[PDB]
């Protein structure tokens, strides 16, 4: 499924509306899209899988893994039937194996249930991602942005919305964390939506002008 938020969306109006430098930019930028993938613990698996690769090596090696389970890899009953040297065979590296099969452990034993995370305050549910091996903070928030389509996460450590903070709210100077979490405070509870515009601001807008600033000279 995929989500659209448009310049006069509700949360995008929310977000904005005690931040006039997001407002002006995304008045520029337009609208932002939020992939949501539809089944967890397949997002789960291919999360580990991408750890440190290209999305071509990661997507090959996936291909592989859909293979050895015969289709779509929906559920974790499906991995029990396929041993460790399969996987090697296929690519996923000794690491990635016992974080998917720590996935599997949690997912099946009920210790992650994710109809009750929908629901839970994020605060638990990167709690109950992290205990994972394999999983940590970052990996946790991208998983509940890009997965769970959850739209209350602020992911401090990534270096994207670093760079986009530093953009918006520095003159393209300035500390990234710091912006972020100092700004991120107006975007309650809204802040994935807030991260969708950052990431667009590190990118296209980064490469193009130095700040904000300048690109507000028409």
């Amino acid at each position: 499924h995929m989500r659209y938020f448009s310049t006069d969306s509700p949360e995008v109006k929310t977000i904005v509306a005690q931040d006039s430098r997001l407002f002006q930019f995304i008045e520029i930028a337009g609208e932002v899209q939020l992939p949501t993938k539809p089944n967890p613990f397949q997002s789960l698996v291919s999360s580990i899988v991408e750890q440190q690769l290209s999305i071509k090596a990661a997507s090959a090696i996936y291909g592989r893994v859909e293979q050895l389970v015969g289709g779509a890899l929906e559920k974790p009953e499906q991995l029990y039937r396929v041993s460790d040297e399969a996987l090697r065979q296929a690519g996923v590296s000794k690491r990635k194996i016992e974080y998917i099969r720590h996935v599997c452990e949690h997912v099946e034993s009920g210790r992650l249930d994710f109809t009750e995370l929908e629901g839970a305050e994020a605060t638990t549910v990167i709690e109950k991602l992290t205990a994972i091996k394999g999983i940590g903070q970052w990996t946790a928030e991208m998983f509940m942005m890009f997965s769970l389509g959850r739209l209350d996460v602020l992911s401090v450590g990534d270096v994207g919305l670093q760079r986009g903070a530093k953009w918006l709210y520095g003159n393209g100077e300035g500390d990234g964390k710091k912006l972020l979490i100092y700004h991120g405070k107006a975007w309650a509870p809204y802040e994935t939506v807030a991260c969708l515009y950052l990431w667009k601001a590190a990118g296209t807008f980064a490469e193009e002008y130095r700040s904000l600033e300048e690109l507000l000279h028409h």
